[PDB]
DNA sequence: TGGGGTCCT
DNA sequence: AGGACCC
DNA sequence: TGGGGTCCT
DNA sequence: AGGACCC
């Protein structure tokens, strides 16, 4: 029944792939910027204050040393990105992409076949690569302690690769699950990898210091559960199952409550090509109404060449809004003989629009 | 680009599936009944008035000679269906369930392998089997009148076998898509075929009375088109495209318009294994409340042997409700290890009645 | 106006 | 979750 | 608080 | 269609 899942984390991925385009960058502290903000920088400015997601400007007068980037065109983190996913499938073909930047990998069947391997002799001298979560011992004589090691390895050629053949750094982390891979996998933060041991389960449980910080906790979850009194992992894996049960619904809750204990059953899912492709416009203030479907000519064109290119053929288009959480769409088919150029699109596109601080365009539904 | 699909429809299927099980009412005006209904009867009551879905009384009192029988358990008339439909799928793989009595399947592919099979010679000798539409000409140099004839001609074998194999009669209609072939079907009522030739393709479609006879047309958007003044089938052909289409929306507005020229292109898909299973009681003031989950003992107990037996599992539950159009339900995940007996799923069904005319369990998303 | 069932938003 | 379609 | 993306009800 | 999750 027992796995071997890795979870592989690049790090501030777009700066990384910004690094690559303008090497003048590398000694730089870098900023990638999308309209205010500074999503991602490089570790240089990390350390000088600049962080998560931060103001152009609030950002900048904690450190004005700052270069900047624009990364609202998504495109080249797009192509990596999958170009990091397709590495990975190459080990392993059961691969789950979780954003741009992290993979899931299964590794299980692949541990197992490379244990099948080795001679009864060899198999003492099996060692980690890379750190293990709480400093924990390891037993030789562990059959779960071997597979993770084993684990560690294939997770440590797959970082290798990933910089000789792509030229990026990232994290990993090995574990049983795929709750506690992703935990494990930021322990040791910048380039390197840590592989979690069965005993030290509740040791990384218990290291998170609010249930927000469990991934599948959101941010409506987390203001319901504090709402209850549960502010600590602690607090959630002692809390009445019933009253859960019967607050946020027995899927939710029989699924978070277990999630607070380490236990999380779900499989890595194969991603494979992806199942929509749609671009955005931000500007506060900016849409006066009608006039700007102008805006709606451009997500379009760039869309269009996308679409193209992936081969296959989107039969639902999708128009979204925000107004002054809450965005509205409209969904309709696309006409069969315009699926096989722009002109009919834009016009349906345009009812889309009138049966109706931000506008997107989503190719869905591909075949 | 051309089709060939026959629509396949049983005559008063359950009717015939209970005359078959107590053959003394093969001479008797047989009704079968739900609750307060008589969904279905035989011949010999048809034309004594009895009808579509009458009471047991204003039904009775238009013919005291009624023989009843209950068809609330849908069992039997579940398993002859499928049994039809795998007997279709036989000769052609491709074919779509609609309701338990009827069946699409596309011929095309099965057309032309007859075709270049024939030698240049016999082709003069292809004839039609059964009625032709509006007793139109055959033209034995119109390639598309050759493929209908010899689509009439699978027609007439589908026919013969459902009968030889399985002890069922119905229609069956041939034609170049489904909305015809589905209006061409019920011209000869009772046990007979039709074949539509193209030239006759506009006085089928005008024969129609009101635009809610055109299958894809349903309750809401025929009164919709009402409220539009459009009433006739050649009212919707006329109709300006632009106003119905901003005022159903583009895509209902401009599929429901080739339907009333007699145009469709919608594939006939291919059903294979049910997408869920479920069961409902009906019941006017009698759920007092909580007091009625015993109701989901049963739909419970009956659903379960079903699941089974597919072989297939339900990984998603759902309960639904009307009170005194409007129905609601709940939906929950199945958990994962009582996938692999009644006691825990009672137990799921009873929060998804409390986060809460008739009631009703569904078993979804089998696997 | 039963007792099913499917796909779309 | 709910609407809309079909039998 | 960008500019993407996935699955569920 | 909309909510909820993740990066």
């Amino acid at each position: 029944s027992s796995r071997v899942i890795v979870h592989v984390d690049l790090d501030c991925f777009y700066a990384q792939v910004e690094m690559i385009s303008n090497p003048e960058l590398k000694d730089k502290p870098l900023g990638v910027q999308q309209k205010y903000l500074v999503v991602t920088c490089n570790y240089e400015a990390r350390k000088l204050g600049v962080k998560k997601l931060m103001n152009v400007r609030d950002a900048k007068e904690k450190c004005p040393q700052l270069v900047l980037v624009n990364g609202e065109d998504l495109t080249r983190y797009r192509e990596m990105s999958y170009k990091v996913t397709e590495l990975l499938e190459e080990f392993s073909p059961v691969v789950e992409r979780l954003g741009f930047d992290e993979n899931f990998v299964d590794l299980t069947e692949m541990v197992e076949k490379r244990l099948q391997q080795l001679q009864s002799d060899e198999l003492s001298a099996v060692t980690v690569s890379g750190h293990v979560y709480n400093n924990q011992s390891i037993n030789l004589l562990d059959v779960l302690h071997i597979r993770l090691l084993v684990g560690s390895q294939i997770a440590a050629e797959m970082r290798e690769a990933m910089y000789n053949q792509l030229g990026l750094t990232g994290c990993a982390g090995v574990a049983s699950n795929k709750l506690l891979a992703k935990l494990v996998s930021g322990v040791f933060k910048p380039n390197q990898q840590t592989v979690l041991l069965p005993e030290s389960c509740q040791h990384l449980i218990h290291s998170l210091n609010h249930i927000k910080e469990i991934p599948g906790i959101g941010y409506k979850t987390a203001k319901c559960l504090e709402a209850l009194g549960i502010n600590s992992v602690r607090d959630l894996q002692t809390f009445s199952p019933k009253i859960l049960e019967k607050e946020l619904g027995i899927s939710v809750a029989q699924r978070i409550q277990k999630l607070s204990f380490g236990e999380d059953n779900s499989p890595v899912i194969l991603s494979g090509p992806p199942q929509s492709f749609s671009e955005e416009d931000s500007f506060k203030k900016c849409s006066s109404e009608v006039e700007a479907k102008n805006k709606i000519e451009e997500l379009l064109a760039s869309l269009l060449n996308r679409v193209c290119q992936d081969g296959r053929k989107p039969h639902t288009v999708r128009l979204i809004i925000r107004r002054y959480y809450g965005r509205e769409s409209r969904q309709c088919p696309i006409p069969s003989h315009v699926i096989q150029v722009m002109t009919p699109m834009v016009d349906i596109l345009m009812k889309l629009f009138r049966n109706m601080t931000l506008l997107s365009v989503c190719f869905c539904n591909l075949k």
